[PDB]
C-alpha cells in the first residue's frame, strides 16, 4: 500500500542520514586522535 | 494519495536536513585538524 | 485533508528545528577557528 | 480530528526540543569563544 | 482513541529524551568553561 | 490495535536510544572535565 | 498488516542508526580522554 | 475529525433512506389491507 | 475513538433501520394471511 | 480530505439510490391501489 | 484494535437485521401459499 | 489516493446495484397492473 | 492487517446475508408460481 | 494496499449480492405475470 510505502522511505531515509551523522562524528574522533 | 504524499515529504525534508548536520559536524572536523 | 496538513507540519518543523542545529554547530565550527 | 491533533503535537513537541538542542549548542560555541 | 494516545506518546518520549540530549550538552559547554 | 502498538514502540526505541546518545554526549563532557 | 509493520521498521531503523549516534559520540570521548 | 464527521454522514443518510423504505413498505401493507 | 463511534454509530442506525425494513414486511405478511 | 470526500460519495450515492428503491415500492402500493 | 472492532460491530450488526428481513420475506412467501 | 478510490468504487458499485434492485421493483408494479 | 480483516468480515456477513434475502425472495416468486 | 483490496472486495461483494436480490425480484414480477 501507498501508506505502508511511504513510511518504509521515512525509515530508509533517516537511517541513512542518520548514518551519515554518525560517520561525521567518527571523523571528528580521527581529527580529535590526528 | 495525500497522506501518502506528506509522509515523503517528511522523509525527503528530514533526511536533506540530517545531512546539513553531518555536513556541519565535517566542517567541525576540519576545524579540529587545524 | 487534515491529517495530511498535520504531517506536513511535521516536516516543516522538524526540518526547520534541524536546520537551527546544524547552523549551531557551524557557529561551533567558527568558535574552533577562532 | 483526534489523529490531527496528535499529529501537531508532535511537530510541537519535537521542533521545540531540537530549539533547545540548537540553543546548548550555542553554549559550546559561546564556551569555546570565551 | 487508541492511535491518538500513541501518537502523543511518541510526542512526550521523543521530547523527553531530546532534552536530555539537550542537557548532556550544557554539561559540555560547561565542562569547556572551567 | 497493532497500529497503536507499532506507534508505542516508535516512541519506545527512539526514547531509548535518544538517551543512549545523551549519556555519551555525558562521557564527551567527563573526558573535556578531566 | 503492512502499517503496523512499516511502523515497526521506522522504529528499528530509526533506533540502529540513533545507537551508532551515540557510539560514535563514545569515540570522541575516548580521543578526548588520550 | 473530518472522516468521523463523514462516517457520521452515512449512518444519517443511510438510515434516513432505509426508514423511508421502510415507510413504502407500510404504503403496500396499507394497499393490501385495502 | 472518535472513528470508531463513528462506525459505530453506523452499526446502529443500520441496524435499527433495517430492522423497521423487517417489522413493514411482517406487516404485508399478516395483510396477506388477511 | 479525499478519504471523507470519498466517504460522503458513498452517503450520498447510497442515500439516492434506497430512495429510488423506496419509490418503486410506492408504485408497487399504487398498482395494486388501481 | 478500536477500528477493527466497530468495523466487526457493522458486520454483525447488519448481517443479524438483513436476516430479520429475510425471515419477513418467508413469512411472505408462507402467507401467499395459505 | 487507493484507499479513497476504493471507496469510490463502493459508491458506484452499490448505487448501480441498488438501482437495479429498484428497477425489478418497477416490473412487480408493472406486472400487477396487468 | 487487523481493520483489512475486519473489512473482509463485513464484504463476507453483508454478502451471505443479502444471499439469504434473495433466498426468501425465490420462495416468494415460487408461492407465487403454485 | 491491504485496506484498498479489502474495500474493493466489499464492493464486488456487495454489488453481486444485491444483483442477485435484483434478479429474484424479477422472478416475482415473472410469477405474478404468469
Ligand atoms: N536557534
Ligand atoms: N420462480
Ligand atoms: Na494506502
Ligand atoms: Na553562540
Ligand atoms: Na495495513
Ligand atoms: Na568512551
Amino acid at each position: 500500500g501507498e501508506i505502508a510505502q511511504a513510511l518504509k522511505e521515512i525509515a530508509k531515509a533517516a537511517a541513512a542520514a542518520l548514518k551519515e551523522i554518525a560517520w561525521a562524528l567518527k571523523e571528528i574522533a580521527q581529527a580529535l586522535k590526528g
